[PDB]
C-alpha cells in the first residue's frame, strides 16, 4: 500500500488526482474509495492506495482516507 495526498478532486462527478512525492500523479475514481458514506475526497486529504492496471491505463484501487 502506497501513501500520497489529493492534489484535487472533482466532487461532483467523482474523480481527480493523487500526489505522490516523485511519482507520475495517479487517477482516482470515487468508486476507487473505501469506507462507509458519500464517496469522495478532498483536496490535501491524505490517502493509502494501490495503483490497478489493465487495458485502460492505471489508476487508483483500495483508497483509504488516512
Ligand atoms: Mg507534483
Ligand atoms: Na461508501
Amino acid at each position: 500500500m502506497l501513501e500520497g495526498k489529493v492534489k484535487w478532486f472533482n466532487s461532483e462527478k467523482g474523480f481527480g488526482f493523487i500526489e505522490v512525492e516523485g511519482q507520475d500523479d495517479v487517477f482516482v475514481h470515487f468508486s476507487a474509495i473505501q469506507g462507509e458514506g458519500f464517496k469522495t475526497l478532498e483536496e490535501g486529504q491524505a490517502v493509502s492506495f494501490e495503483i490497478v492496471e489493465g487495458n485502460r491505463g492505471p489508476q487508483a484501487a483500495n483508497v483509504t482516507k488516512e
